[PDB]
Parts: C-alpha cells; sequence; structure tokens
C-alpha cells in the first residue's frame, strides 16, 4: 500500500487492490485520500454542463470497479439515491460537497428525515452503501464548481431516487457524459 503520486498510479494501486474477489474498504479509502489531487491529472475529464452534475468515466477496473470524475456547477446536486447494493467511495478533488444521509423509509407514505449531514472538503474520502443508508450530495456554493472521484464497486447501471416528502423511489439509469476523456450523446 504505496502513495499514490499520480492520478495513473492511483488507477494501477486500485487495480491491483481489486484483484480478488473481496474488497478492502479501508484500504481503498485509505489510498484515495491519499491521493494528492492535481488537476493536470484529471484535466481531461472536468467537463462540466451549464444545468446538472456530469459524470465522467474515467477506468473501467478488468470489470470489477467504474472510476469516474463527477463535476457539479454551482448548486448542482443529486437527489436522494441509493447505490444498487454495491460500494460507493467518493473523494473530492476539487471545491467541496455536502452530503446529507437518509434512512431507507418505512412503506408509510412520509417524509423522509436527515440522519446527518456533513461537508466534505478537497481531498478528503466518504464511504456509502446500502446498509448505511441513503445520501444526497450537493455543490452550495454559489461561486465554485466542485469536482470529485468516485469509485463503485460492482459496477451499476441504474440505481433509485427518492421523493423526500413520501419516500417512494424510482429507477434511475445512469448516464455518462464523456467515457476516456471523449464525450459521448
Ligand atoms: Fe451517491
Amino acid at each position: 500500500l504505496l502513495k499514490p503520486r499520480t492520478l495513473a498510479d492511483l488507477i494501477r494501486i486500485l487495480h491491483e487492490l481489486f484483484a480478488g474477489d473481496e474488497v478492502n474498504v479501508e484500504e481503498v479509502q485509505a489510498v484515495l485520500e491519499a491521493y494528492e489531487s492535481n488537476p493536470a491529472d484529471w484535466a481531461l475529464y472536468a467537463k462540466f454542463d451549464q444545468y446538472r452534475y456530469t459524470r465522467n468515466l474515467v477506468d473501467q477496473g478488468n470489470g470489477k470497479f467504474n472510476l469516474m470524475i463527477l463535476c457539479w456547477g454551482e448548486g448542482h446536486g443529486s437527489s436522494i439515491h441509493d447505490h444498487t447494493d454495491s460500494h460507493c467511495f467518493l473523494k473530492l478533488l476539487q471545491g467541496n460537497l455536502k452530503e446529507t444521509l437518509f434512512d431507507w423509509p418505512d412503506k408509510k407514505s412520509n417524509e423522509m428525515i436527515k440522519k446527518s449531514e456533513r461537508t466534505l472538503r478537497e481531498n478528503q474520502c466518504a464511504y456509502i452503501n446500502d446498509s448505511i443508508g441513503l445520501h444526497r450530495v450537493e455543490n452550495v456554493s454559489h461561486t465554485e464548481p466542485a469536482v470529485s472521484l468516485h469509485l463503485y464497486s460492482p459496477p451499476f447501471d441504474t440505481c433509485h431516487a427518492f421523493d423526500q416528502r413520501t419516500g417512494h423511489k424510482n429507477k434511475v439509469t445512469m448516464t455518462f457524459h464523456s467515457k476516456f476523456g471523449i464525450r459521448t450523446p
């Protein structure tokens, strides 16, 4: 377990950690957090959109994980979502994001109430899965875009969004804005 000097070193260390069948969550998280964000490494991937956050595939981890870069303009946020029974790691490359944690609702139609909120700041790494709960991620800054590195294992194409007033959920299909530095409409 060595320090990733560059995003390309990190990706090679991640391939080594996902060699087996099972995941060492704490080791993944330590090494993601040890990579010092350098914009020259991931410039190619930071493709923003005026209206919402963009998802930009970086590496597909020999089928074991998706590594992607999320770009969040001012005020861009996600909905309340689960992660499809996968692991989710989230490292901040630039700016800050607010994360809000929710519990799985009851089949009762009811407002969903926050368990907790917190700020994720530059270079920190957060971890979530469905057994911890639901969450919402947002760039609440009026001035500064945010960029995060995201790692999901196993990969998933879809997830569920939750309406905060009802807890009712809807299945959603992930879109890539770009793959490997190349935009894809
Ligand atoms: Fe998420």
